[PDB]
């Protein structure tokens, strides 16, 4: 078995920007997920060798974690809050996709999943 290279966190071509917005999804948005009791199988990469998932990466090809999320926003990887908003979707996108309804990890990212929602129905404004 063998995990693929985890996604970037940092890029110097890519270019960047510290919008209020961004600013905002790694203060509160990130960080108030981050303390959920379900949101600890979403902090880093799938380790599909730890957990004996040797499909997962042959069905998943767009990987994405919280704990990636967390580091681009530390480093300044995004231009605009909605590059990040998509990151989170790819994520709980990959679960639905790779689990089925009913399963103990879809409960866990159907929860995170709608109070993401409510934490970003309203951004602060782009001063
Ligand atoms: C979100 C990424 N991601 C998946 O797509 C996925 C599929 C099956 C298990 C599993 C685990 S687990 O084995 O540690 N465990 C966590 C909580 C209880 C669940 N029954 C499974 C952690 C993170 C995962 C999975």
């Amino acid at each position: 078995s063998m995990n693929p290279p985890p996604p970037e966190t940092s890029n110097p071509n890519k270019p960047k920007r510290q919008t209020n917005q961004l600013q905002y999804l790694l203060r509160v948005v990130l960080k108030t997920l981050w303390k959920h009791q379900f949101a600890w199988p979403f902090q880093q990469p799938v380790d599909a060798v730890k957990l004996n998932l040797p499909d997962y990466y042959k069905i998943i090809k767009t990987p994405m974690d919280m704990g990636t999320i967390k580091k681009r926003l530390e480093n300044n990887y995004y231009w605009n809050a909605q590059e990040c908003i998509q990151d989170f979707n790819t994520m709980f996108t990959n679960c639905y996709i790779y689990n089925k309804p009913g399963d103990d990890i879809v409960l866990m990212a159907e929860a995170l999943e709608k109070l993401f929602l409510q934490k970003i129905n309203e951004l602060p404004t782009e001063e």
